[PDB]
């Protein structure tokens, strides 16, 4: 059984659940936000073993029977309870995500990998370690360091640090003392790339920068780097962003471990949804 | 250089900065809440490598130069900034803890290990897997299951699920589990209480008897305890699986002498056990953090 953790308003999951059922994989779809309302659970650890079940709308499913947990846009635990409470949300999150941890299921982004992966400064160091070109980048709170970085790269771009943009002209960088900020050399962009990774599968798309998404072959070296990266982050799904050069170089910007994917499969018709279902349907 | 990340207040940390200072191991302590004020940073990602630095007061160290990071009760980043902001402590949070990831430094609790380790239901599963004993435990929002569980085990306690206590009436209506996850545990005899502090693979355990009783003026202290060899195997295994350089595990002693696992708090205190037993937990930490990076 594949277990899908998402909000009811999520419409990109529907496509994956349709492929799962066509393949004869049973599927349970619930919002962790419905805990103590639509959803229940039990877990007994005794005599060295663990037994445990989930229930949604009445249908029960062995927790040991989950072959896959796909996590995509779930609400915070029991946050749609009769009397929501950050305590209720914490006890519920722990009951659920703690009894799933060690279940034996495969996670479409294991929560702990996923936690580590939201840190963009980590993403960049990892991309370098993997061979992906990254644009020169400084994140700093010394105006002086900012000023000298702008000497080397006078044509810069300003982006946030966390996991949007702008251009700096001639400036003092004095306000960097008051908040850590990210300067990045600008890329002579000609396309946007959106690489969706599903396992070792890479489904990339291209929008022009001078319009709809269109299917993009992945240059062999980027493919190599993206698999090392996926593999090192221990991520089963990633939505990566690159900028494409006049030379055709793909410049890493961001890997989003839960980035949307519906908007590409619409335009390009690439089977991303079917590729996820395939991944999730493998039996642990 | 050793990097401690704590509040100015932290007592248990001071204990360790002295040992470090004694041994000439270059330390740098600071609260992340002092970012954009007393504390500031810069990192450059260029030409396939990273070069960055940290500055507290005038002190300045290379991030490549860090050999370890002790994470001991620090502040929300830039919370004690001149002009605090949720958005700003988010952007500082990433700037600091994101450049430290992959920096090259031995984390006293890696932050991602730590995140997984707070999940108390996981901690039970894992100690089970490591051979440590575990009292029968139900986690539930199922009145029926709670009521069958009490049937099987009528001497129960009721810990809270989360890992980031009370006893059960002998005839209780378990109906409000439907409104809140509940953890029911069979109670241990409990001759003693065990506090195992784990610093790398070194285990410093301590015992405190449990049960004239009443007008005693709180004068039953912690006393050094010897770790059953097979427990030390499971405990060292647990830390290895979880990724933890440091852990503060609580056991209940059986009277038969067995050591029932209750929880492993990765952020847990150890000061209160070293004042009583004089076991050198702080200096063991200091040595661990002083190792090369």
């Amino acid at each position: 059984t594949v277990l899908i953790l998402t909000s009811e308003e999520d419409v990109t999951a529907d496509m994956v659940v349709v492929h799962l059922n066509a393949s004869g994989v049973p599927v349970v779809r619930l919002d962790p936000a419905d805990l103590t309302d639509s959803v229940a659970l039990s877990g007994e650890f005794a005599h060295g073993s663990f037994r445990g079940h989930l229930s949604s709308g009445g249908r029960l499913v062995s927790i040991g029977g989950l072959r896959s947990v796909w996590v995509r846009r779930p609400g915070g635990a029991a946050t749609r309870a009769a009397e929501p409470s950050a305590w209720l949300t914490e006890e519920a999150g722990q009951a659920l995500y703690g009894m799933l941890r060690g279940s034996g299921a495969r996670w479409m982004n294991q929560p702990d990998a996923a936690h580590r992966a939201r840190y963009k400064p980590w993403q960049l160091r990892l991309a370098q370690r993997c061979g992906l070109p990254v644009p020169a980048t400084l994140i700093t709170t010394f105006p002086r360091a900012a000023r000298e970085f702008a000497e080397r790269y006078p044509d810069l771009v300003v982006k946030p640090v966390s996991g949007t943009s702008r251009v700096p002209p001639e400036a003092d960088f004095s306000a960097v003392a008051h908040g850590p900020t990210l300067l990045q050399r600008r890329v002579a962009k000609r396309a946007d790339i959106r690489l969706t990774a599903v396992g070792e599968e890479l489904l990339a798309a291209r929008k022009t920068a001078l319009e709809p998404w269109r299917p993009a072959e992945v240059p062999p070296r980027v493919a190599e780097g993206v698999r090392a990266y996926l593999r090192a982050a221990g991520l089963a799904y990633g939505a990566l962003d690159f900028a494409e050069d006049g030379d055709g170089t793909w410049w890493f910007l961001e890997c989003n471990q839960s980035g949307q994917f519906g908007f590409v499969e619409v335009d390009t018709g690439q089977p991303i949804a079917r590729t996820i279902a395939e991944w999730l349907a493998r039996p642990g």
